[PDB]
């Protein structure tokens, strides 16, 4: 239930790093962390993941505190616009698909990194997020969990 | 000249690796490739580097198809926006700092990034940028040679 999604999320991530994008895995992780920490029934597999994943965290923010960069792991500000300019684009690319490209399991896991990385942006930069870019990005996610329906369903198959 | 260049870019591609942009350090490795490959009479080291560069690139390659962010490696629209969305951030950041932030040896780095990352794209993606974004992105590049020049005076330094 919960642990599926974090499980799903830190996929994502490790992902993102293996092909060359670090920062954004980074705060995929940190966001899988909140996501862990914030269930008040924490159990056995989800604390070694916390972990896990705050060890992982702190040993790549210490290796960037290359000096060129630091600013998107310290400033939360541009870290929160650099990764909203990534998401957007991936997002935007499928949507297209969505109309003419092709239809396969392909598009249905690039819908769900979309809604993660949308999921992530909200969580991790809450009081950072215009009230009015908000509801836009928590839109972006449930039109993601629509067509991912219509999917499943072969709708639009 | 050559050599030099190629080093630099080469030097900086590395340091993309180490905090976690590998894509941005892949296709500047391309960048320096080309940049070695354009003499036709170049040193056996600088061949000798071309080599080692092209095994980087070659293996960088198997890795990726993750399998939803590979389609930046194989396109070069995608991978030109979520290369200018990166430059073109970090390129104001410096601006700014220009004016008011500390004008140390990490401005003069940065500098020599923006100058470098807008050469990858300008000479990558040549055929497929508009005349006008050619002029604007020089237009970046002039002006970092500009500041770089006054800060060597102490004129901003």
């Amino acid at each position: 239930s919960m642990a599926s999604n974090a499980a799903r999320v830190v996929a994502t991530a490790k992902d993102f790093d293996k092909v060359g994008l670090g920062i954004i895995g980074y705060y995929l992780q940190l966001y899988a962390v909140e996501l862990i920490l914030s269930e008040e029934d924490r159990s056995q597999e989800m604390t070694a993941l916390a972990t896990e994943l705050l060890d992982t965290i702190e040993a790549f923010k210490k290796e960037i505190g290359l000096h060129v960069m630091n600013t998107l792991i310290h400033d939360q500000e541009k870290a929160k616009i650099y990764m909203l300019n990534f998401t957007m684009s991936l997002y935007n690319e499928k949507l297209k698909q969505l109309k003419d490209g092709p239809w396969d399991v392909m598009l249905k896991r690039s819908l769900w990194c979309c809604i993660d990385l949308f999921s992530c942006i909200l969580h991790l930069w809450k009081e950072n997020i215009s009230e009015t870019s908000t509801n836009s990005l928590q839109k972006r996610i449930k039109y993601c969990k629509i067509y991912l329906s219509k999917l499943a369903k072969g709708e639009i198959g």
